[PDB]
């Protein structure tokens, strides 16, 4: 049979922005725990939570200062234990985020490492002499400036691919590997069902740290995935940790060329179980990560087809249209204008829930939440944007205005505005002042309004989750794009054990038709959105309303 995770629907919870229960304006574990019935009723099998560890929060949990303690803002270890127990009560599973490319610079390992060149923890991190009067080499940081920071305590520089307060951990050091493996066991021994490995493809660094070529410089995120020992380390982690448990692992394979993805997820390789890739969600992002490039449905569907191709007989993909690092799904891939938001959000739900792979729904997407109307500099506050200011505005490459107009569309804060529970003060997320403002559209878009409405985005998601669960081909079926070149109507089949389903989604705000492949006809209509009526049994074609979606069994 297929592992539970291949037929699961996951929901991602960004705990900081999901539900606050003590009026400090930051979401927490008690808030999440209080909302499990809501997630269970939606039909969710397992939740992935963003990092929940002790953290100075320079990067909202991705800078961890103690891997064996809970972040103070979310609660205590007891609250974490209660979350797990309450999930388990409901037959639901927890996946946690694992951030072991780097720690906080406040982690005690780093506090020791920096003390001297002979410190026992010195090689828990990468320390190098400057060269030619400046940095060890020309590596840039994702979060601005050089990836090398001089520490005058020793006069050497340490490596940080991300923030200056996120020094990279040195996987070449076996005692470091052993500490990380022991840390992973600490959490898995508590009963955690899954682990998502953040930036998993950057763990291996190239011996000697030679300069990037100017080609590599223009795509340094890819260069940082090419360390010669990467798969050696992932295999060791599996041997020493995951072989001993039954937790699912997922890698956030950021930066890596798609053709390398099989090395991470082929089950025979004993590395990771499934891939988060970024080819789709960044399919319209420029190399600088902040400009957008126009794309069409043909580019969208062709990327999916390529990502599907790298999950062979033995590999497996996740599928997602949003996460805490990206704009809102309906804003990004749909049409978020008041007249099309609901219709297009339903369309994208149909896509999400009928893809081959394990779908992850990001918190709020089931309501049709949208991008935020940024109005002030403060609205954009985020370490990555601070870095774009450093790299692009201080250097005179762009004005602040150019940067913010563009980051309005791409800002990670679009995804981090509080979840909109109801139409009370701050959409019911907090009784205090939320850490990020609530989107003003919460008067219209909120869970309490949608749950009771048969025609809401929520109810559609719920109904799609039910259909997928009921229908094996829709989870583990083969996938085939009916016409990769079509830029109007996305259509595809899922097949398993001699049953074939057809998914058809108009991405245009206009009527369009669709002719089924010769020899194929409609047998039954499982569900549709924005349709006035279902096709007649035997139909060789369909008339589509704007943004209409449907799933059909064919014959
Ligand atoms: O840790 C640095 C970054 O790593 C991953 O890309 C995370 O998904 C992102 O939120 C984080 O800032
Ligand atoms: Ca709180």
């Amino acid at each position: 049979g297929a592992p539970w995770w291949k037929s699961a629907v996951f929901y991602q919870v960004y705990p900081r922005s999901f539900k606050d229960t003590n009026g400090d304006g930051i979401g927490d574990f008690k808030g999440l725990t209080e909302k499990l019935d809501y997630l269970k009723g939606l039909g969710i099998d397992a939740i992935w939570i963003n990092p929940h560890y002790a953290s100075p929060n320079t990067d909202n949990g991705y800078d961890i200062s103690d891997y064996r303690e809970v972040m103070k803002e979310y609660g205590t270890m007891e609250d974490f234990d209660r979350l797990m127990a309450e999930l388990k009560k409901r037959g639901m599973r927890l996946m946690v985020d694992v951030v072991i490319n780097h720690s906080s610079d406040q982690h005690e390992w780093f506090k020791s490492s920096r003390a001297s060149k002979d410190n026992p923890y010195r090689d828990y991190y990468f320390w190098r002499d400057g060269k030619d009067g400046h940095e060890p080499n020309n590596y840039p940081s994702f979060f601005g400036g050089s990836a090398w920071e001089k520490d005058p305590v020793t006069g050497q520089y340490y490596l940080h691919y991300f923030g200056r307060q996120q020094p990279d951990l040195n996987w070449d050091t076996p005692k470091l590997r052993e500490e990380l493996y022991a840390m992973l066991r600490f959490w898995l021994d508590k009963g955690v069902s899954g682990m998502r490995f953040a930036t998993v493809a950057t763990y291996s660094k190239t011996p000697g740290f030679p300069d990037l070529t100017p080609e590599q410089m223009k795509n340094f995120a890819e260069a940082y995935t090419q360390g010669p020992n990467l798969h050696r380390y992932l295999q060791e982690m599996h041997e020493k940790v995951f072989d001993h448990y039954d937790a699912v692992t997922a890698g956030e394979i950021f930066g890596a060329p798609l053709n390398q993805v099989p090395l991470f997820i082929d089950s025979r390789r004993k590395e990771l179980d499934m891939a988060f890739t970024f080819d789709l969600i960044r399919y319209d992002r420029a190399l600088d990560r902040w400009h957008t490039i126009p794309r069409t449905l043909a580019d969208f569907r062709q990327t999916i087809d390529k990502v599907d191709a790298i999950a062979g007989e033995y590999g497996w993909n996740t599928f997602f249209l949003g996460n805490h690092d990206n704009p809102r799904a309906v804003s990004h891939f749909g049409d978020d204008r008041p007249q099309w938001r609901e219709a297009s959000a339903k369309a994208l739900a149909t896509v999400t829930l009928t893809q081959r792979g394990t779908p992850f729904i990001f918190q709020g997407d089931e309501l049709g939440m949208t991008n935020y109307p940024f109005k002030t500099l403060q609205d954009f506050d985020d370490i990555e944007v601070k870095g774009f200011f450093q790299d692009y505005v201080e250097t005179g490459k762009a004005t602040a205005e150019e940067l913010l107009t563009n980051v309005a569309l791409t800002s990670r804060n679009n995804a981090r505005t509080p979840f909109q529970w109801d139409d009370s003060a701050n959409a019911g997320f907090t009784t205090g002042k939320p850490w990020l403002k609530v989107n003003p559209n919460y008067t219209e878009i909120n869970a309490a309004r949608e749950i009771g409405d048969p025609k809401s985005v929520y109810s559609f998601y719920r109904n799609l989750i039910s259909i997928r669960h009921e229908t094996p081909a829709l989870s583990t079926g083969s996938y085939r794009d009916i016409d990769p070149s079509n830029a109007d109507v996305y259509a595809y089949t899922r097949s398993q054990d001699g049953e074939t389903y057809l998914v058809v989604v108009n991405f245009k705000a206009e009527p369009r038709s669709f002719t089924l492949p010769d020899g194929m006809h409609i047998a039954e209509t499982l569900i549709e959105s924005s349709s006035p009526a279902a096709p007649a049994a035997g139909a060789a074609s369909l008339e589509l309303q704007p943004w209409q979606s449907g799933i059909y069994k064919v014959k």
